[PDB]
């Protein structure tokens, strides 16, 4: 299939994926019950990555969810692989071939990013997870390489 069709998908999946989010990201009121970030800060930044690294972004993620005992993220981690699913059809239609990410690849090597510091509220995997989601998204229109 053309890349324009699995962006077509991956388009409207992102965005809905981030409605979630966003659901629950409703209370992240200032200073108000935001608490337990561990120190009121946001680690997982939202850089310029590529194809392999968006897939390995949700596969670490998934290692931190895990931890997190709420079904509002934990519904939202299978979400996550909907968009990889594309995600890997995409590279196939640029002739490009990325790796399938495991999930335990990189979980000490990210777990230090946030330090575990307190990281069990929902706020604070949501505000990481939010725009790392989003962040697949404009990608794809600047640069989706492998």
């Amino acid at each position: 299939v053309p890349i324009q069709k699995v962006q077509d998908d991956t388009k409207t999946l992102i965005k809905t994926i981030v409605t979630r989010i966003n659901d629950i990201s409703h209370t992240q009121s200032v200073s108000s019950k935001q608490k337990v970030t561990g120190l009121d800060f946001i680690p997982g930044l939202h850089p310029i990555l590529t194809l392999s690294k968006m897939d390995q972004t949700l596969a670490v993620y998934q290692q931190i969810l895990t931890s997190m005992p709420s079904r509002n993220v934990i519904q939202i981690s299978n979400d996550l692989e909907n968009l990889r699913d594309l995600l890997h059809v995409l590279a196939f239609s640029k002739s490009c071939h990325l790796p399938w990410a495991s999930g335990l690849e990189t979980l000490d090597s990210l777990g230090g990013v946030l330090e575990a510091s307190g990281y069990s509220t929902e706020v604070v995997a949501l505000s990481r997870l939010q725009g790392s989601l989003q962040d697949m998204l404009w990608q794809l229109d600047l640069s989706p390489g492998c």
